[PDB]
């Protein structure tokens, strides 16, 4: 039982690829060498209070770490950039995530600079009944009360379904 | 041997530190010291976000020595479930509901709150999203397009319009 | 016998001391050793990717396969004195940045709050935009809808035409 010692060893830290995902289960199956996995865990951003989810890719590199070598309840760090997902950035000033499709969110603190950045579709603040909704054709605010505190310009037309009340002058130009 | 079998354990938090930023752990019948978590994020930036009672996980141990052991969180089960099955999506989900997420198949960034407020602030200038109402607030407001308003509108001052003013 | 420092060179605590943003790797130190260029583990490499460098004097743990340190990969995030807890709540979840800004969940308090001492934020969706700076808020798109009563403090310029489905009423 000396061989044993090292390959306990060998197998408590594994360089691995992600083969399989259920979804369902919050499984992945993992490969190292000619080795596949069973179902095993990954380790999310939070499994608490809080909880995070985003399934690892198939053809994302982590590693498996196996107490004592006990493979079959191995758990799974990715993360590691490879071919199914390249470092996305390069910046020692930014904090950057990005999608599939395009969309980027990301905090660059040089540029002191928050940016949510989608080449199409939408984002949607909802808070109640309340909601700002940014789209590719509009922006939309929806609220019992929508509230304005400060000077404000269009530059474009205006058009308002119930009375308009001024507390000052309300003058035209044409 | 022992090292061997002590330098990876599986754990759960069984307490928690905030002040220091430590968490007590349990792995068998075997409950460690107060000891450090990884967290998302310690340099320039840094993320803060406390592993909760029952959050299960692992703990590393430089050669067996759990003493000086780092937890790693973020394993699902009964104090944490996925919050998601989707594939195509990425997800935070808070005890109260509220929950911010974005979805690469939809093209779709949500950020959902049943009640309380979401506020971006930048100096003096805030956009403030509550129950009972949207706010900006500003030295400048502007609105760069057609505006459509489904209501109807007060203004404290005056109102210029570079145009015709018609009503109906 | 050679097996000890094998398994003492399996899990290393250990500190940045170089970075390589280009290549996304980095030189660890443990003891008077300094590793070679090393990946570290992002919170994601996938369909989804996520980028944050970690900075010099980051501490954190480097896992090495049979002791192999030459391909060893680390896992930052221990708070030192090159990043410290930035939060102590309990129902917080929150990034804190050199500059001052945060972006920062409460549970008990039921609030999302991006927060920024200076600079902008920008949300941008195809061609329309929200975007939020010390001096302005600015909303630009091919249409913009409000729908509820509209109170504005303060006065209103508008370039083009004005059309009320109701009365329009002054002061003056
Ligand atoms: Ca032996
Ligand atoms: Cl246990
Ligand atoms: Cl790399």
């Amino acid at each position: 039982v000396s061989a044993e010692h090292d390959r306990m060893l060998a197998a408590m830290i594994l360089p691995c690829v992600v083969v399989a995902v259920d979804l369902a289960a919050a499984r992945v199956r993992v490969r190292s060498g000619d080795w596949t996995s069973g179902w095993l865990r990954w380790h999310s951003l939070a499994a608490g209070k809080v909880r995070h989810w985003r399934a690892p890719s198939i053809g994302e590199q982590g590693v498996l770490l196996s107490p004592s070598g006990g493979v079959s309840m191995g758990t799974f760090i990715p993360g590691l950039y490879g071919d199914a997902g390249t470092a996305p950035d390069n910046s020692a000033s930014s904090e950057t995530w990005r999608f599939d499709d395009g969309a980027s969110l990301s905090y660059d603190w040089a540029a002191h600079r928050y940016r949510v950045e989608l080449p199409s579709g939408t984002v949607e603040v909802r808070v109640g009944a309340s909601e700002v909704r940014v789209s590719d054709g509009a922006v939309s605010l929806k609220a019992p009360k929508i509230s304005l505190e400060g000077p404000v310009e269009i530059a474009g037309t205006l058009t308002v379904s119930g009375d308009i009340l001024g507390g000052g002058s309300i003058i035209d130009t044409a």
